[PDB]
């Protein structure tokens, strides 16, 4: 496809999206066996291994709603993935959400104009596959992880003049402030593929654990 | 409240959301024991009762965002309500959703501009609380029922002059439309409680009904 | 209809239209001869009698756009209404509107989306029937009662986080809240048939007189 | 004030507001006694006159909601201006409006963003001031001209590559299409005065024109 | 056309667009020989003549995007105008920009719908054409005048109830406000013709140089 | 910074912006010497050298308008980077606009909702710095390049479903689609600091990429 230069059968049903591309390469290392490196067009790096004698694959992304357009749409409609979990970070908005804290998220709110523009005058909601979700849920709650399962903010902006609207939204729940969900499960949606978005909590707006969220992605995926 | 004549603390603080006030009739008259009505301001009955030991309320909220937000406004303002389960209909968009299929909205999709006004610039996707959610999703499939969970759309307009934006939700997944949940899960959301819609497929663009209220009253 | 019972021709040309069902109980009993109830569905209880030997309807149409939209759209599309005058309550911005005072809108403004979604990039302005506004307005007039004729604001929010922009309007001699106006006007502009807002203004955001309004809407339609 | 150079006091509190100041100058030039003229900045014509022992005054406006909108400003704020009746012209949208009609917009649509920006998530619905509106409408009955009351469209756009959504308008009762009445009702709504736009058909999408100049200057 | 009353062939094809006609009488009776006064239609005057043996005209454009937008259209539409230059005033939003400053936009923001009607979804920037703006630019500072190149707020109100948002635009360098050039861009660029607004500073938000301008505005177009 | 691990005083004041990180080195290799490389946090190689005796610095991008905000935001903010030049490809809307043309852009249009969100009720025309602008311009002229200054569409989806909105703009002329520009230029604007993208077109919808580079380093 235009950004990733690998085969027709390189990339396998099922494929991990962090943020970073390096993570990909952790990711790779770490967990799968018999891999590949399949793309390093702008390094953006994709693999595929073997994780517990299933293919998978992992995939980065870069950060915001464009470039994770970007590449789910090239692993949807030239690869035919299926399922496409995001494994990524995120900011707490709220004291209640710890760092470490593992975030599945149902849904996400956003700045973004992506999806105003494809239904004009309607709020899309953008939804997990709650197949996937159930199953990371239930992976990481047998994995004895803190897991919160509910809303984040997909922004565009990471530096804001204000914070004032995000703190707002997390007056109503919001979780987390993270930059690719909305585009993940409004593409996944579109296509009909089932996708989730599993978060590290990393930091505030006002390693061992991420090891364990990315098992319960593999196992989910 | 200005819209509940019902005293402080004769509302329960699990509480069931059809939009018919004749269906919180039923449901209170064909599940519920030790029975009061507590309101008939505007005809929408609302009611009080023991479930399985437990006391639960049962409330018409009328149809649409506007009247709904009433309703739940004052149920958790006023009346401290903490648990909020919408038990209404659904029109079904796509053809993979069956009549009589049960949906529990995991997020609701919407043409309101209520969101806009609260958080301008941005899309505000309203949650269920997993919790219930899964609660009540256990439970339907416990009872055996067809249970979809997904995403709705939460219409202003019944009667849209063209279907083709609903058409378009339904090939991004959105399975059924309905008139209430954006509403009552952005509340809950805001006032920190927990709410949830569960659904019947009605129509396309009973035992059935009554298994639902029982995984709802049983989430609740 | 889908949420109207009565057959075809039950329902007479001419329609009042409180916000309350048990409003429309009440002036069916209280004003009307020769009464039917057409609908019980949902408990939104609409009637057909006799004023001064012309038929007449009166119909709850529930609170709120969408609520009244659906009941609009039926009586127009269904049962070939012709005639359609609201007949509620409202709430007072400003001082100079007073407790009991006639509202008769003329336009409303609103915070729904319905008609950003008919008319996009578009302020659409609702406007009453003229012919309706002018003849319910003199019968206010000969009726003795304070009148007031002008803008109201239909609201989707009853409670408002801030009522700043409701203010706001007040300044812009916006009257009056209420939750109908808007859909009752564009829905009757958009069918070619007339309808008109008469209300009562029963509280400020900051019985003898309803039968009066009441009487005057039914000589009005 | 910035764009009108008259001295305190010269301009009456009543006040007409075509768009064209030639049509100021004809309309003081035609029916007027007394005049003076107090305005030639940027060549937008303003008079004050006497009509039937009243001193009135009459004010291009320029063509748009921009324009008109610095005028009235003017007026209302530096020169202490009360009663203010547009008089122009209008494109008929629908076939039941005829030329030569007189409308009398009871309100205005728009595709202007001034109210939008006021007003962010709400509609603005500008409104005439009924006393006025009644005034005129009387008046032109009284004149045995046609009169309709009803709603008009403010355009910003004079040439649109697509009057799908004019014709749309029109389908929704919409008479006419227009440049100015929403700016004139907004802001005098804003400083609590009182507006009324009074326009002649001129085309679809005079001896006409002095009648209706008289029942303008009657309700003013 | 509807509101230029000129045949065929009376007006030239480089046309300079004072928002004041009798800026345009100025110009014309200034600088212009052989002059013919082709429209008097709501006395927005326009006049064709010749400046250093080419013939130019010169019509005035009324203030505000939906005046400007009318004669615009007509001029290219019906006229077959092919290098509009408005020449007008402006008002410095910050310190920096000085009275008597001339600034040449490159591109105009607003706050009018125009082209978020034309364009649902999408921020239009209205860009001068580059070779007319490099030419006025050059003469400029061949002129030795203090010439400006860069943004400005075209607005529809003049009178703002706070002036904050202008404010803020200040903070991201638009140097001045003004009532055209949105249009006059944005029109130009629809049918494939050349625009340039040339301003004087003649104020702050918070004639030799007029002259000077019409000058290089002369020699631009 | 977050996005950038390098220490105070390595990245120099000028500084070119392609999307692709390994743009970034090739720019580096190919025209700077005594390189080192400042940054590989997320892969997003920024390097610092000399280019004819001038510190510069290339800093990778990424795609789209929230990864660029994040760089130029760190840059500017933490760094005290003063000239950003964005060197990257686009495609072209127009068949006048030929490929290995190279476009300066004068400002950009979007779909983002970036600047709806900071200025509500505005478009806002993110600029280029004039000054930089007409330094380049200068620089491809004498490089004998075919240099065109014009519009461009900074978009968020590469991938749209119709294209009818792009082809609209093309016949407003707009001259390509790329994925940055509007932020660079709106950030820059906001922290006084001057921007100017130069774009390669790649496409429709190296020796050129080069000599871009080289005017790009020149105006920098
Ligand atoms: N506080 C935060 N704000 C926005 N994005 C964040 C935050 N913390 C982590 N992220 C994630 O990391 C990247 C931005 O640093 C994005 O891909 C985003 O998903
Ligand atoms: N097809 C449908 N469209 C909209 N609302 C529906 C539909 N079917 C059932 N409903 C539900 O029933 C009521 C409208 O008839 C609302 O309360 C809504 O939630
Ligand atoms: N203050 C108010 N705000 C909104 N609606 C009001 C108010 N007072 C009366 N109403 C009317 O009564 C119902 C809400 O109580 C709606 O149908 C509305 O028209
Ligand atoms: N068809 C029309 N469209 C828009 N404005 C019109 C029309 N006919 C007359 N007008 C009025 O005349 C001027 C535009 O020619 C404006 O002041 C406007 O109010
Ligand atoms: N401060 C200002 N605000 C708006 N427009 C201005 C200002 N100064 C001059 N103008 C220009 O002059 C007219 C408004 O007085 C408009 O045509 C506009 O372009
Ligand atoms: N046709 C195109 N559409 C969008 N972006 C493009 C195109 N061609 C090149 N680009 C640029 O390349 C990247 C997307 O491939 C972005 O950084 C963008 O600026």
């Amino acid at each position: 496809s235009v950004h990733i230069e690998a085969k027709q059968g390189e990339i396998a049903e099922s494929i991990l999206l962090p943020g970073d591309p390096l993570r990909a390469k952790y990711i790779a290392e770490t967990f799968l066996e018999d891999v590949t490196c399949y793309n390093n067009v702008r390094g953006m790096l994709g693999f595929t291994g073997t994780y517990k004698g299933k293919r998978v694959s992992v995939q980065g992304t870069g950060m915001g709603v464009p470039s994770i357009s970007i590449y789910v749409n090239e692993l949807i409609q030239s690869y035919g993935v299926k399922n496409l979990i995001r494994v990524g970070t995120c900011g707490a908005i709220q004291k209640d959400v710890k760092v470490r804290d593992v975030i599945i998220a149902m849904t996400a709110c956003t700045d973004s104009n992506m999806n105003r523009l494809t239904f004009p005058g309607f709020d899309f909601a953008p939804a997990a596959n709650f197949d996937l979700l159930k199953k990371a849920y239930d992976a990481g709650t047998e994995k004895g992880l803190h897991v919160r399962v509910g809303n984040v903010l997909t922004a565009d902006v990471f530096y804001r003049e204000s914070m004032d609207m995000v703190k707002k939204l997390g007056d109503y729940g919001v979780l987390a402030v993270e930059m690719e969900t909305t585009a993940l499960y409004t593409l996944a949606a579109k296509y009909g593929v089932n996708a989730l978005s599993v978060l590290t909590v990393s930091d505030h707006i006002f390693q061992t654990t991420f090891n364990e969220m990315i098992e319960i992605a593999l196992d989910a995926a």
